[PDB]
């Protein structure tokens, strides 16, 4: 009913989808991470994170909106599917955890970098209409 939240973002650029080395995730248990399959997009968020209500959504929370999303294991599967200058609902279902779209495995290239956000397995994505972009500027 209310189990799932979701965010607008412009997907301005998508990075090659190859094996990459993933960062020494700080505070975990130290090992050598094998090369992963991977690809990421540089993406700019519209509104803010809006809640599951019924079928559709709530109104976006109160809104720097650069985000990189991060693809890896079976999150590969979102790859072809995600065409630059196109703009998606990023959906995640379950119980609304308050700071979900906000930060969280990583790159190595994106080492430090401010606002990386990990795509999860049951995630999914939604292209959007000009209806649906335009509804969430107008709220
Ligand atoms: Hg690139
Ligand atoms: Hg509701
Ligand atoms: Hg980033």
């Amino acid at each position: 009913p209310h189990l799932g939240q979701s965010r607008l973002f412009l997907l301005c650029h998508k990075e090659a989808l190859m094996k990459r080395n993933f960062c020494v995730p700080p505070g975990a248990s130290p090992e050598v991470p094998k090369p992963a399959l991977s690809f990421y997009v540089l993406g700019s968020w519209l509104g803010g994170t809006q809640r599951k209500e019924g079928t559709g959504w709530g109104l976006p929370e109160p809104q720097d909106q650069k985000v990189h999303l991060i693809f890896f294991g079976s999150s590969v599967r979102w790859f072809e599917f995600l065409h630059p200058g196109q703009v998606y609902r990023l959906i995640a279902p379950g119980p609304a955890t308050p700071m979900l779209f906000e930060k969280d495995r990583r790159p190595l290239e994106l080492a430090g970098c401010a606002s990386c956000l990990t795509v999860q397995d049951n995630w999914t994505l939604e292209l959007e209409s000009s209806q649906d972009i335009q509804d969430v500027l107008d709220a």
